[PDB]
């Protein structure tokens, strides 16, 4: 069975240990592991993302790009190690274990163990609670990166780390995403704030709330402890919550994904203790293992397709609308691809684009039973 050797030596991987491991994977696995440079922190540390794919050279048409980010708050560390574990796990098992082999073949996966090296470096292993000043939580300038992203409710010069990720997030048609935090145990989804700007305990839901709730439940349902809902003195029905309803915050990465791209990002809290000890890590792995795989496979629900010429040629930046979800259109990729995550049910989908007559609508029955999103294409005539 499984090659999970990465557990035989519980410890937190340093910046050097991380760069070193990502290079090894790249040479260990020439065609499926590739390292991407996103940028650098204030203090020179590399912000890196390991891509895993069927073929790292390109992205197969209609393969969903997805990302996992961790450790944006430097003192919230478990997610960090879990992503380090995932990388090894996927690679070293994908040819041996069918499910995984199939996961990897069908999904374009990016792993970012840390997004705040400087923050991490300043944090102290063992601290369940953050430090004085919230040192380690924010970056080297002590600003909270989860307040530093553009807000949907209203041109860089943010923190290096923010800017890097902003650039990245809009650079590819990411379909699904999650970022990991510590302090509590719960699956949180958009929106994190509202026009009312309420302190807490008031839902600020998303047009795609159903799907979001399905995503959050996918992770929590598969997490033996999160599923409970009464962790760290918190009470979260079904182990999930709306960001805003928990408490509002502005400038977060989560809502930035949704509002400025196609991407559907969840916020996931892994532990009550922000920075637990290594010996804890092997347990955290076994719990989150299923929830991290199953969530990834949620990037396959709904539909996907091509908006194309009469020349049968891809229209980029086309819009694909779903009746009742018209406030969140999908914008096609340069190759005219789109993936529209959907809850089970039946929908009328249509596509439009400037200089093109808006397509006639198509009705589709979305059962999320099969391995890959239902194909559904569009040809548009120029006006
Ligand atoms: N209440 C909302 N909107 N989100 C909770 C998750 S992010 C939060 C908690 C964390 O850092 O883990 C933060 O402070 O950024
Ligand atoms: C994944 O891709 C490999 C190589 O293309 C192929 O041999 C295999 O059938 C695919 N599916 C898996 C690993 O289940
Ligand atoms: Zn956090």
């Amino acid at each position: 069975k499984e090659d999970e050797s990465f557990l035989q030596q519980p410890h937190y991987a340093s910046q050097e240990q991380l760069e070193d491991l990502f290079a090894g994977l790249e040479k260990a696995y020439p065609n499926q592991a590739k390292v991407h440079f996103l940028g650098r922190s204030l203090e020179g540390r590399n912000l890196l993302a390991l891509q895993i794919s069927r073929n790292t050279r390109s992205r197969n048409l209609l393969t969903p790009p997805v990302k996992y980010i961790a450790n944006m708050h430097g003192d919230e560390t478990v997610g960090r190690q879990l992503l380090v574990y995932m990388a090894q796990y996927l690679l070293g098992n994908h040819e041996r274990i069918s499910d995984l082999g199939q996961l990897v073949n069908s999904t374009d996966i990016y792993l970012v163990p840390t997004m705040n090296p400087d923050g991490y470096a300043l944090s102290q292993e063992g601290n369940c609670e953050s430090l004085p000043n919230y040192v380690g939580r924010g970056n080297a300038a002590n600003i909270d990166l989860n307040r530093d992203f553009p807000d949907r409710l209203e041109a860089q010069s943010r923190q290096p780390e923010t800017a890097a990720l902003v650039n990245w997030i809009v650079s590819k048609p990411f379909v699904l995403s999650a970022n990991f935090h510590g302090g509590a145990v719960v699956a949180s989804y958009p929106y994190d704030n509202s026009l009312a700007h309420n302190e807490c305990c008031e839902e600020s839901l998303t047009p795609d709330d159903r799907v979001f709730k399905q995503l959050a439940h996918t992770y929590s349902d598969n997490h033996p402890i999160m599923r409970k809902g009464n962790n760290c003195n918190d009470s979260f029905s079904g182990g999930i919550t709306n960001g805003a309803h928990w408490y509002e915050l502005s400038g977060g990465m989560q809502d930035f994904n949704y509002a400025f791209s196609n991407c559907f990002e969840l916020t996931i809290e892994l532990s009550c203790c922000k920075y637990p000890a290594a010996s804890t890590l092997p347990q955290e792995w076994q719990r989150n293992k299923a929830s991290l795989l199953q969530l990834l496979r949620q990037a396959h629900i709904g539909i996907k397709g091509l908006v194309t010429d009469a020349s049968g040629f891809p229209i980029a930046d086309a819009n694909v609308y779903v009746a009742g979800l018209e406030e969140k259109p999908m914008r096609t990729s340069k190759r005219g691809e789109y993936w529209r995550l959907l809850t089970p049910g039946l929908y009328s989908v249509h596509a439009s684009a400037f200089g093109y007559q808006t397509s006639a609508p198509q009705q589709v029955r979305v059962t999320n039973d099969n391995q890959e999103a239902l194909r559904l294409d569009f040809k548009l005539a120029p006006v």
